[PDB]
RNA sequence: GCCAGGGUGGCAGAGGGGCUUUGCGGCGGACUUCAGAUCCGCUUUACCCCGGUUCGAAUCCGGGCCCUGGC
């Protein structure tokens, strides 16, 4: 709450020691959903895919090379330009585009269509023969809302979609038709578009970049491959090239994400693009790989791969000059830089279920059911705690008083009891609390056969008393309400949170069972409070 | 060069401004070529696309959203899920797939269709964890999309970037979808937003959600297009329908905003023509400024011994103050010893009345707006000499080195005496200047102009023995 | 080199295979010093505590805080406005400003002090915006702060960073507190948080509020230290109390976190001693990978002409199956013209029974933790061409060099026999290899040494006519 | 790419032409109980995809995929 500058003001200057404890005033008295860690802030996270890429951009960026981005969608002709002969090889490894040819509601289905009796539910309106030909001429998606809407009545879609479902079953014989157009399997095809038209009009070196998708197929697995990629590639573009120039960059280049040792093998494929002897393969040694289960425990991986584009395809494109180009594949390095072993579980976690919830945030989602709506309320719960605390190895039966003050302009007076007798006030799991450890939910109580759960795990810092105290202070509140006069509630044993006050939203609680995860919450609480409300 | 601490360390305890003087003996003696701008440092420069995308990954993140990949490849069944039955019609603007058949040609499709929007891949994705993590879920993506709008290229093109993000609590409204536009659009300059329900109610939002966000950018106001009372339509979204939903076992509601990175792009880097931005490269913008053509503006025949400077350095020294008595006459500019013997170098004009050096000696060479020009510094000139970048090479600066250099040819060829001169200057080339190639094929398609020219006049004779 | 299109355009449609090739012509040549690792480009590194602010600052403006610069330079009058009675304590761990007055020596003591936490400057700021701003308002600010803990260096130095917030709002709690320490830690590794109430119970917050925060990192548990456990003290937190807040006519609440950048940084890029990772410099860090050392061992003098090369390359590819027949004997390995005329270069060895090269002709110079070996790779030295950077360059390799831009010498000497021959080699010096001064200067520095050494026993004569 | 054993419900793993395990766990309810156990009811009666044999297949045969003792 709110204070008077002022005021403290002129209290501190004479007596301090009294104005700094008068402080406590001020702060808020947060009721049980309203303490750490029931409350927290929170923040975005990224997604380490898009995370490496970022930083690929800069560690181009950082070595003198500037981006670009190179045509994706292109024809096949390009492709058999750049690989000669072998240009069939590879078209098959690609992907083509297709496309939903319009339904020809004339000739073919048109002879046939106006022998018969054309349309019957009433629609009339005079014949849309132009309309619809407007369909074979160029159209679109929103423009449903265009021979509908605004043609034979009816609203936006509210009848567009059935009259060409139960009126012509034509639509239901489209079948996409392929083209010349493809999906770059390599950042490689479209570089040559793009180099065409500045290798020469640019000041030498040109040093180019670009991390963009691209597209492949193989064996349509995911478990094999995967369909769509990132590659972060680059060219450089200058009179004298050889295979050093492509050293040196990938170092440069590597050297900014930990690698600290390369080593560059010939690549046995001898791709037709690249010169004869140049299309080198990149080995880097990396730290966070050295003695690992993956088949990297020497610490060394292919990263990348390079090489110096044939003086063959460059003609193609008419490129008088030599181009070096190094291609490094994303998806790896993001591997390594985030520790992932799987690709697959990488990027696309969340369908592969690699979902998760530390403690902490599991101890945040469980909260407190029943809890007391009056400032009065409260007071009265931390009071029957407080003396379910002080007398709690009191010989059955007995009465201690709790709480003695006016809720809603009537008095009360609150009691904790215990009706059976050889016993004890209140059952030996009265004061265990509810922690979370390694993915479950524990309603365990301090002990030396517990410390693990309690120095690894995170405490909710809700013990049974507790929960339950709140529940009661809430029912003589109700009572404060109801006019009755004398509610006696009571708690026996604990099978889960429920018998506490305590629950957690849906969501989490399936969380818990898909992780397979265990909410261990048991335990003799015995207790009732028994409030004469007047 | 290296020095030695001790010598200035002590010589300097002696009489230290004298020591400080010395200094200057450490630095470099740099030739014409090594001087600046003909020398610096260069740096990649990157993509306004890219860095949009950037911003608006940080923008989704400063405001709680976690990022995710979404499914790009997928079967047209998904979107048939989605769209009811609308969805005929949005298959038209879709592609699909098509492999070529194994021979033991011609493609063959399939039922596998690129994503159009994000909406797509995010039911996929929502699916697994809509359910499971907490509420409320913020996630957002910023990857590319596919989509066939009448096949065309002058309006758009056929891939594009979606900068999308969708959220999901137990209670919804339009609003939650307003307050996020906001927060988004605010961290890039927008300040002013108004919400106008979209008429094509596309059917996979809850009927009457789908709403298209307009914002107002004072760098927009004054623009050379409509866009001039600052606003502009910049982002569309809604919540999902109940009925999409449950076809991926989805309880809960979900707002959908998505916006065109394109767009903002080219609003945040200035740019009208998309394709013009993203694809600068094709549509011929290469650009190179003032001070980068500068830098390629070199000697072509620079003296190789460290004599062959300090003597064209003379020649120009002379014909600096000598410029004007009338001809014929003679001043001797440089006397010294080369390689191993004796020189002397000399500046006339054979000609009869007239001047030594030609009205043109002391004209720089300065680059302005793309061209190349060579000019004397007169105040009528200025602005070129106040707004472009000279190069700091005048005609007998770059007209010296060529002399210098060779006399130097001759005397390591045995020679006595040589005749370098020059009368009209109609190029780089007869002031010994060049430009590479590309830079000169740049100019070209730039279509600018280099006009160097004017009446140099100006004789050197050497003699060797 | 720049290639014709057309030609290979042309000349692919005859014969592809023979065009492809033909490729290898456009290829560069290179000489030795210009093949890699001797050649690469480098790349600014930069520094673990700067990039740990930056990362501090995202993570604070990933949660709401705008940031703020705070005054650094203020009046004790602050402080002790801030501290009420035990103000006088505070300013002991302070510095003063003090000036020189002007001579019409003896510095001047000034009531102005440098900030010694963040805190003293925050009442400051928030006192004109905490009444009118709308609430919450949430400011952070990372940036230097002087104190004089004991006035040493052993244990702390005399200026950190801290990385400070503040949270204004009508209520708070020292929940608040964890909730923000807990946001902010958690984008950086740490995973689990507990509190415990600082005794030490400052004046200048609220009466036990000023709390204590220790994380867990996984990062730290196995770590050479009592941080094994995991955890650590890694922020300090409490709410202002009414007392201060008064002072600058402050109404609300305040809670403050403040972390300690020097100890993050040095948790997130694992050093152990603060001073050696701020100040490596200074404390003699300076490193170098076996990669740059490799870079910097270079040819100290290599064939000039074309011809060199190709010459020096044979009398390597002799010696390398000829090194086995006993001497005295002889092989011929290069024959050609030079300059101006044909020339003949022999390997051979005078001596008596033994071999043509020495046992160690083919040691190959690598590099391995610091140090530069000369080593033949033989299944002993494995690791070291396996986990060092190996040079590529071979005792041959090295000397051959030498030899063919020896013959060179005596070509444009006009001599007409010349005796290169190699003994032993106890350095990078006999083998004709070199590293800059500096580098030298570092190995030793760094206590790293140089087994350059082995008989190379190999003789080349040659003989122009 | 190649010899072969095999590809069952939320988890494990028996059988084998159509009737059919079981245990764990879970879902709901019952308890004079002061401690983490007790009882009763419970699911989609589960066994990849395309063909073949058959009255009938998850259990028989061919092809496409998936784990493994292996080349």
């Amino acid at each position: 709450m709110k204070f008077d500058p002022q005021k403290y003001r002129e209290l501190a200057e004479k007596d301090f020691e009294a104005a700094w404890k008068a402080g406590k005033e001020i702060l808020a008295e947060r009721s049980p959903n309203e303490l750490y860690p029931r409350v927290g802030f929170s923040f975005g996270k990224e997604h380490p895919l898009f995370a490496t890429i970022q930083r690929l951009r800069e560690a181009y960026l950082s070595i003198g090379f500037s981006e670009v981005v190179n045509p994706l969608i292109v024809e096949d002709v390009h492709v058999k330009k750049q690989f000669g002969r072998e240009a069939l090889a590879v078209l098959d490894r690609c992907f083509y585009l297709a496309t939903l040819p319009k339904p020809n509601v004339g000739i073919s289905a048109e002879k046939i269509r106006q022998i018969e009796a054309i349309t019957k539910r009433e629609v009339d309106s005079k014949p849309l023969q132009e309309i619809f030909h407007r369909y074979k001429k160029g159209e679109i998606d929103g423009d449903d809302l265009s021979y509908l809407i605004a043609e034979v009545l009816d609203v936006d879609d509210i009848t567009a979609v059935k009259i060409l479902d139960e009126v012509f079953p034509e639509f239901k014989e489209l079948k996409p038709i392929s083209s010349t157009l493809t999906l770059r399997s390599h950042m490689t095809t479209g570089w040559f578009i793009t180099l065409s038209h500045i290798a020469d009009k640019l000041p030498l070196p040109i040093k180019l970049f670009s991390i963009d998708r691209c597209f492949r197929r193989e064996q349509g697995e995911d478990a094999t491959r995967l369909y769509t990629y990132f590659s972060a590639s680059c060219v450089l573009v200058d009179e004298e090239l050889s295979v050093d120039d492509g050293k040196a960059v990938a170092e440069a280049l590597l050297r900014q994400f930990g690698f600290e040792n390369f080593r560059f093998r010939k690549d046995e494929k001898r791709s037709k693009y690249y010169i004869p002897d140049t299309q080198t393969e990149v080995f880097a040694f990396h730290p966070k790989l050295v003695g690992s289960s993956t088949k990297y425990s020497d610490g060394w991986i292919e990263i990348a791969t390079f090489g110096i584009y044939s003086p063959t395809a460059l003609a193609e494109y008419d490129i008088p000059y030599p181009v070096m180009n190094l291609g490094l594949g994303v998806e790896r390095l993001a591997m390594i830089l985030y520790g992932y072993d799987d690709v697959r579980k990488m990027v696309y976690p969340q369908i592969h279920g690699e979902i998760k919830l530390s403690d902490l945030d599991i101890a945040r989602e469980i909260k407190v059911k029943e809890v007391p709506q009056t400032a009065v309320g409260l007071k009265i719960a931390q009071s029957i705690v407080e003396t379910a605390e002080k007398h709690a190895s009191e010989p059955s039966p007995c009465s201690f008083l709790a709480f003695e003050g006016e809720m809603m302009g009537r008095n009360v007076r609150v009691y904790v009891v215990n009706e059976n007798e050889n016993t004890k006030l209140c059952g030996p799991a009265y004061a265990n609390e509810v922690v979370v450890y390694k993915g479950d939910i524990y309603g365990i109580p301090k002990t030396k056969k517990w410390r693990s759960f309690f120095e690894e795990g995170v405490p909710t810092g809700i013990r049974y008393i507790d929960g339950f105290a709140y529940y009661a202070a809430r029912k003589v509140e109700e009572a404060a309400m109801r006019e009755q006069e004398e509610v006696k509630v009571k708690a026996r044993i604990v099978e889960n949170l429920s018998d506490i006050n305590l629950y957690i939203h849906e969501n989490v609680r399936r969380y818990i069972l898909w992780k397979k995860g265990k909410i261990d919450v048991r335990g003799p609480l015995f207790v009732t409070v028994k409030a004469e409300i007047e």
